[PDB]
């Protein structure tokens, strides 16, 4: 069954890597670029982005370990280790050309490990909408003059006691709406249809599970990322962050200059954490007309 | 009925103060000195040290606007509407004379506009593990190396659409016992029966709500103080913190110094957040000893 409706032109398909049945979206034709979703959605998030992108790539979009229709991982959530099934998965479809990444939220986290220990593998690389993992996000606020910060969820979603899935099991449907409207500027465009979607993914038992445990690995990815971030990215960079409500504002771009050497950076008025949904036309052609340089 | 014991000598009872019925606990005889609980309790964190106060202070304990036993208020929640019910309720009972004030937590937030506004009513004063709404709130950070940090429930408590009360009802007292212990350091003094009675107090549907209201109205108290703050507190204070796992620290007194002209400080090693219960006997002591003098 499929959780989301397969763009026209595109696959649903499984592989299978290191043990772990990871799901994937596939299409176009051309070098491979691999989109990397973040927390409360799935692979979806790209599905307006793709068939563009297809025009001129190979597209291949996973659900993330545990998330969406992939298995949970079997070494563990920590950057370091999720980023080996990425890398793994597309080299399956990339073995002998180096291949683009576009990654959002935690697929960030997922991600960053695997760039900068396979540099010659990545040929020009996306980022928008999170932290690396380092020890900057111990300096964001827990409590702001506005109201709530942005990034209390953290401490919430790395709570023991399996606090977070103990409250929100059964209300997963009320929580990710809050969630999602709370982070966004342009709010209308999650609908309740969308809503449903995205919900009943999540629901699933191992996948609410499976979404605060990339959390309750955070501080294990920041011990990790300060080794490996002593060697810098070297392939051209783009990081994208809303400049609305729930956006990152100028910290994304800002962070990413101490980890690349050849980096650009937007913010985009208006829009808030979800860039693909709220601010789909700019971020569309940001990313298309960076990845076809 | 009574939702905690009452100690022997005491007597539980209701006042009507600006059209609020407000419950309290009162006992013995001489000059007045007002206790005043915080979030997740009740009059009752104060029932070891009342019967010791008692031996030489009237000693009452009420519960907050609509926590315990006591009604919702009917302006607000903030701590200058909050500070009115009580401070009536003390003038009821100390009309001719100034009264003490020993305030836990949130107790802080609902008493320091009294306390400032009014301070020939107040003689001496006791401030024990939370910050006065303030400026300084807003640098405590929404995570830490170690994990959750002690303030993000600033943010889930002021979330709208009702985000705590829908999370936590049908789930309250495992919320509670969560809480309880993830800001103390002796969690063993919390048995299953002092948990079910403070469990069972909080999850009243209007005292969920209120707890929440409170926080609700956070920033809203921290604009009226930054105008009340014109004015330095003149009568003998002294805070007591946690040095412990749930501690406020040396942060207690490093606050009042800026608030009060004569302040004393304590910090209890091996102490958290729960100091009456955590650590009732020196707690007990050093309240005792600075009203007494
Ligand atoms: C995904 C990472 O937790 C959500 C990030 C929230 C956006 C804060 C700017
Ligand atoms: C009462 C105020 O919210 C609980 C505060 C605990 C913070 C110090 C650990």
């Amino acid at each position: 069954a499929e959780e989301f409706p397969v763009p026209n032109g595109f696959e649903s398909a499984y592989r299978e890597v290191d043990g772990v049945k990871l799901h994937y979206v596939k299409g176009g034709q051309g070098p491979l670029v691999m989109l990397v979703h973040g927390f409360g959605q799935t692979w979806y998030e790209w599905h307006q982005l793709m068939p563009e992108l297809a025009k001129r790539f190979t597209v291949i979009a996973p659900d993330l370990p545990g998330l969406g229709q992939s298995e949970p991982p079997k070494t563990g959530y920590s950057g370091e280790q999720v980023a080996v099934y990425l890398h793994k998965l597309a080299r399956q479809f990339s073995p002998d050309r180096p291949f683009d990444l576009v990654a959002h939220d935690i697929g960030i986290w997922n991600t960053y490990p695997m760039v900068v220990k396979n540099q010659a593998d990545i040929a020009r690389l996306v980022y928008m909408q999170a932290p690396i993992p380092d020890a900057r996000i111990y300096r964001f606020p827990a409590f702001t003059a506005q109201g709530e910060s942005l990034v209390w969820h953290f401490s919430f979603f790395a709570a023991d006691d399996r606090l977070a899935e103990t409250l929100i099991a059964g209300k997963e449907r009320f929580f990710l709406e809050h969630f999602i409207k709370s982070h966004a500027s342009n709010t209308e465009v999650f609908s309740e249809r969308l809503l449903d979607l995205y919900a009943r993914s999540y629901a699933k038992p191992h996948s609410l599970n499976a979404s605060f445990e990339y959390y309750r690995a955070l501080n294990e990815s920041v011990r990790q990322n300060a080794e490996l971030a002593k060697t810098r990215l070297q392939m051209p960079t783009m990081t994208l962050a809303g400049g609305g409500h729930g956006g990152m504002g100028t910290f994304q771009l800002e962070q990413m200059k101490a980890y690349a050497e050849d980096v650009e950076g937007h913010v985009l008025p208006g829009c808030g954490h979800w860039l693909p949904e709220e601010c789909a036309a700019p971020m569309n052609r940001l990313v298309i007309d960076f990845l076809s340089r």
